């Protein structure tokens, strides 16, 4: 928000307000990364990023320690390199190049299409990079009618994206990815619970209103009454949560569901990529923005 209106005091002392991407700029599959550029807390054209750009932003202005993002910065990196040819040094090239299917981005999001989702032809591919308002629905109607959300609920998610996705996919591309789901999964507990509940270190219940806001908007729910978390997320609280999604109980089982996919999930680690492996074609098109309504400098 603007630097005068207080919005985010005292939890953030130095706010600058959202503007929208234009047709050039670059953005990347992820909502967090997205409001931040949005925010101009890194570049607002999304290129030529350093860590400790991302780093800055997501401790000063989302509540996000260092630890959190350690091993997405790692990935990002590596997957520069994977995409452009050559190492990217402590430049991000852009946040599209983020989008590269397979990788760190992957199949069964919340809020985006796959890859290669309902497509007609095995060469053909889609936008696997922008918010689709229908794929997040399908995670919003698991749980319709409801405030918050819980572990269990958030599993139930996980899953029924994962039967929408493995169903819709163009045959033998859809590859589950449960390690870097459920971490993200502990991104958006670590973000959007409702810390003014008494006990939100034990279970962590995600306001829908806050999550919504910050999905669909790419922008931050402090209308709604959101504030970076204090003292900020560390990752033990992430990879805690990631654990305690997937080890809840399913009370409703999806057809179509991958082997292994309700059980327990394998640790994050680093990826890595074949040097002969020739990057997928990235989706181009352009950044998408909320247009109904469309926001203000404040919102
Ligand atoms: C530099 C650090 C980060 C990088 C490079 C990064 C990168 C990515 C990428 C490539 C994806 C796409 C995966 C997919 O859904 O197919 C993604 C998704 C996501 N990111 Fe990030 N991320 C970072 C930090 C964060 C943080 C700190 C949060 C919140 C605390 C966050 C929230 C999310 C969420 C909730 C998704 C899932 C979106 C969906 O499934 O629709 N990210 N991120
Ligand atoms: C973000 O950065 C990535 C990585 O540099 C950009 O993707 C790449 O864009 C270039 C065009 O500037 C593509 O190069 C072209 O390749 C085709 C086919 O090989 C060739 O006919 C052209 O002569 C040109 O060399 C490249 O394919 C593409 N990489 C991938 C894997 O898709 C991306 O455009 C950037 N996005 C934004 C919004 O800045
Ligand atoms: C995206 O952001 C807009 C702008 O803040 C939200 O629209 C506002 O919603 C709040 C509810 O707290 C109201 O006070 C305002 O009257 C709304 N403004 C306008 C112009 O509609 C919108 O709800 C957000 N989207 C989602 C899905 O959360
Ligand atoms: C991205 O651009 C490519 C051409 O440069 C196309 O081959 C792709 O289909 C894709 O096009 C989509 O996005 C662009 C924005 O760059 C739009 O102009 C198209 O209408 C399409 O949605
Ligand atoms: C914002 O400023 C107030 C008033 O000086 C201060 O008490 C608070 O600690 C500041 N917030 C942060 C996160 O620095
Ligand atoms: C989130 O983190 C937990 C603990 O590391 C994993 O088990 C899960 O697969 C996801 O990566
Ligand atoms: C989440 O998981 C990590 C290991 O993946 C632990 O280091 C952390 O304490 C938390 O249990
Ligand atoms: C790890 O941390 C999470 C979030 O604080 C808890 O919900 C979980 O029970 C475990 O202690
Ligand atoms: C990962 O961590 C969670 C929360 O502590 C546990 O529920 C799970 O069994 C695994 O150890
Ligand atoms: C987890 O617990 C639920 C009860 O809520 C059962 O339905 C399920 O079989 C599993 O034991
Ligand atoms: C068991 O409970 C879950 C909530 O965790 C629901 O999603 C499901 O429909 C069933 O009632
Ligand atoms: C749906 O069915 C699966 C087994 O296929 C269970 O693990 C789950 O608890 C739910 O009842
Ligand atoms: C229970 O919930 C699962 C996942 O949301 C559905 O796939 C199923 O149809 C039932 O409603
Ligand atoms: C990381 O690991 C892969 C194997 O999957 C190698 O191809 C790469 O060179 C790097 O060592
Ligand atoms: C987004 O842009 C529209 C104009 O199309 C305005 O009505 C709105 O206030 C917001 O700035
Ligand atoms: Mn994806």
């Amino acid at each position: 928000q603007e630097p005068g209106s207080g919005i985010g005091y005292p939890y953030d002392n130095n706010t600058l307000p959202y503007v929208a991407p234009g047709p050039t700029d670059s953005r990347a599959p992820c909502p967090a990364l997205n409001a931040l550029a949005n925010h101009g807390y890194i570049p607002h054209d999304g290129r030529a990023i350093s860590r400790e750009t991302l780093q800055n932003a997501f401790l000063n202005h989302m509540g996000i320690a260092n630890s959190v993002i350690e091993l997405a910065l790692t990935n990002a990196f590596v997957v520069c390199e994977y995409v452009t040819g050559s190492d990217c040094g402590d430049s991000l090239v852009n946040l599209t190049l983020l989008a590269e299917p397979h990788a760190f981005e992957h199949d069964h999001s919340f809020s985006r299409k796959d890859y290669k989702q309902g497509v007609a032809n095995s060469n053909d591919f889609i936008d696997n990079r922008n918010f689709d308002a229908e794929t997040f629905q399908t995670s919003l109607d698991v749980v319709a009618g409801k405030t918050h959300f819980d572990y269990a609920d958030m599993n139930e998610i996980r899953l029924q994206r994962e039967s929408l996705s493995n169903e819709l996919d163009f045959p033998g591309w859809f590859t589950e990815s449960k390690p870097i789901q459920n971490v993200e999964s502990g991104f958006i507990f670590a973000l959007v619970s409702d810390f003014n509940l008494p006990d939100n270190d034990e279970n962590p219940l995600v306001r829908i209103d806050w999550w919504k806001y910050w999905f669909t908007n790419e922008s931050f729910p402090y209308h709604l009454g959101w504030h970076p978390p204090s003292p900020a997320r560390e990752i033990e609280f992430v990879t805690s949560a990631s654990s305690a999604v997937l080890a809840a109980s399913v009370t409703s089982t999806p057809s179509s569901l991958p082997s292994g996919a309700i059980g327990p999930g394998a640790e994050a680690v680093p990826l890595s990529f074949a040097s002969t492996m020739t990057p997928f074609l990235l989706a181009t098109n352009a950044p998408y923005y909320a247009q109904d309504p469309t926001l203000g400098p404040n919102d």
